[PDB]
């Protein structure tokens, strides 16, 4: 397996950008999975914007805190391959994973949300530790969607040896920390946003200076312009983990 | 002018690396400033982490969160060039931003710190505005010790073409995202910590994990081991910033 | 000076209840204030909830976070006796006080609000300190709109021997702690609700249960019921807080 | 059944109050329990603090945020009638539950935490759902130790018709709120706390109020004085809950 992460597709232009290069990129990984969590216009997912990334080759999306601003994701969650966090109570529409089979090889993917500075929800890793327990694969990639990187960091710590590879995003700003844990997970705290960067995390950047300055309440606004491609890329072979590099493309 | 800025340093390891190796590079820079707020065992800053950095080659150390943790630090804040968070209230000791001047150049650095997800302190953009109409320099350098990168953003936007530069600490992974805004300010969203990686930022790994998967106290405990030293070079000529570049060197 | 302060008007049923009590024991009082944080459908105030309030026999209108809900209160604002807190940051609309005259006597009126478990706004203490300053008046009203009960108690204590009484807001539970602070200012930690108790907050139970259940959006609805009339009176005579008094009203 | 459950015990001034006074009417109960995670000097329980609470009449102690500030607490939770949150994960020390009896009725105490504004912990909706089908008696006390009004109700109404009784905690202040729910279940958002009056929450004024000017930290310190008996008479009788009523007790 060779596998391409795409960081935090943002708005119209992040969706854009995907449409635009993953084309001329897609036969270069066996499989392609991506966060939507705010693909239709900044807020959520629709089934427009899940259309474009599959006809664009992604293969599976997962949300975040923001999977359900649109009703047209409960249609995509029951039959379509996009995932929500794992640890979201009994009851919850969805599935907080998914399976990946390509080339008679498998690949589990989970999402999973952080709780520090973030919502209550189930602890993320037990959950984690459940599901790891009854699905199995050649190969598991765990997305942490959290604020805190130490929170992200205890999650990949405590996944080292059993997922192969851990990723990060919530964030928005891609960093520069990928390796291998001491048992050989690869890891990334933050894989970056996929859209504008002419804006602060997606939002047109008067708004949101405006929300720090008043202390009032500023709707969200979708900053248009140019946009930046951001992904990691993985690379499983024989059921182990070997290579995480970050990918940047910033469009013409 | 010539700066360097050197990422949180963490305990032990972090001092290590700066004593190590800062003396090898420090020719090449005219201002060399350094966040000490981990410095002492993990926790504040005391005099002999002081020296140590001071001995090293830093010529100005600026605080946070942490700045209060050893009382030693009052002597420090009180005669040597070490600043703390501009936006604390009236009656603080210490002083929040520290005028350096080299070969007959200026450069105000201030340190801000943010107030999402963290203590309720004076505002940060108005707190910069007074400051930075009354105190002139060649160049100005302001720290933002943040934990959400919306903050940061917004306050780098906010002094876009006003500061030379804007640098973001708190969350110990270096980011790749330096780059120069519109009215020419640089900015990094986060420079990274200076100490072992082989934990959990700079805790030891078994500690944080408990403090995870229990929810019960645990005390730190700062992670022992090999250690990276990250930091960000800043150009400034002419009047103008010139260049940003993230600086990393791995301790054999 | 005998006032009659009555706590957060909640929603319909919370409108409704004053538009039918107050009018009965209007005569009891020199000067009645609300807090009509809550007045326009449980999320803010606009002119509809204003006039009624007015009509009821409010001589002076309160808000806090919801202020900004609805922006008929802009206009309300800056012509009528409406105040925000008072530690907006500058350039925030309306006053963040108001003056009331009752034969002679003087009531200066101040709603504030606290930082803990809220928004980073400006310092309410020393926001009170320049005020407190540059205003003076027979007596003082201050109004804490505030989560953390410690927050009120150490925001009283700072005003203790200043105000004539502090009351706090935001809580829409009646507190049985109604008191004189050593140097005579007059203390209640929250003036309770006025609306409708068979709900959560004056929200539907339901739509609250399912946010707590699921942990996944839920739009406020107001609930409906009988309403339940909070208030409590102050009264102040000879310069001197004489004495604090919860009333309670259940709508027949 | 007629059970009396006392407010918070708060350091020296609370834990005096309850030897003192609760010698005198504890032959007017059948069963008393207490909170006692500020019992020792308002920083969790002890051996001396746990002793006097039950030598002056105290059949169980509950615990809550400060449940592990002392490593005797460990010893305490594993032979004695002490109960720490139910809501925390597994593996962790002690019960959440208790199984109380008196002459042939049965009593059921659980304790849960909520986590609005405060630490991630399992969720207590579902916690209580699981405790209540292997636990039964006849009758169920509910302690929610919480911040957020709003969860306090959302767990009461959770439980209406299936607990006897929920009496919310960790407030420090007593609430005019006592009732019946639509299906039967008493409620009252905070008991109050038991200890001396004069302080912010139990810590010494001048103490709380440095944090609150300065922004940096000061060392708790309970503060010493007269203190207030804070509790809640429960009635449970033929099987389902008859009479909930505030109690208070100003020491000579
Ligand atoms: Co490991
Ligand atoms: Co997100
Ligand atoms: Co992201
Ligand atoms: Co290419
Ligand atoms: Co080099
Ligand atoms: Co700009
Ligand atoms: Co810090
Ligand atoms: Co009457
Ligand atoms: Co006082
Ligand atoms: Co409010
Ligand atoms: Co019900
Ligand atoms: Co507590
Ligand atoms: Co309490």
């Amino acid at each position: 397996m060779r596998v391409l992460f795409i960081g935090d597709v943002m708005a119209e232009p992040g969706l854009r950008a995907v449409g635009l290069h993953l084309p001329d990129i897609r036969d270069r990984y066996d499989l392609v999975i991506a966060n939507g969590e705010n693909a239709a216009r900044g807020k959520g997912l629709d089934r427009r914007s899940y259309r474009l990334l599959r006809e664009a080759g992604v293969d599976l999306v997962s949300l975040g805190n923001h999977a359900w601003d649109h009703k047209e994701v409960y249609a995509l969650l029951e039959s379509e391959p996009v995932v929500r966090p794992l640890n979201y109570p009994p009851g919850t529409p969805g599935k907080g994973f998914w399976r990946l089979e390509v080339g008679g090889e498998s690949l589990l993917f989970v999402q999973v949300m952080g709780r520090i500075f973030m919502d209550p929800l189930d602890d993320p890793f037990r959950a984690l530790d459940r599901l790891l327990e009854e699905e199995k694969a050649d190969y598991v990639l765990v997305e942490v969607h959290a604020e805190a990187t130490s929170e992200k960091m205890a999650l990949a710590h405590y996944l080292d040896g059993r997922a192969s590879a851990v990723l990060g995003t919530h964030t928005h700003v891609p960093t520069l920390d990928a390796t291998r844990l001491p048992k050989g997970t690869l890891y990334q705290t933050d894989v970056g946003m996929t859209g504008t960067y002419h804006s602060i995390i997606g939002g047109e950047v008067e708004t949101f200076l405006a929300r720090f300055l008043t202390g009032r309440p500023q709707p969200f606004r979708a900053a248009q312009g140019k946009a930046r491609f951001h992904a990691t890329e993985l690379v499983f072979e024989g059921g182990r983990p070997v290579a995480i590099s970050p990918y940047v493309w910033e469009e013409p």
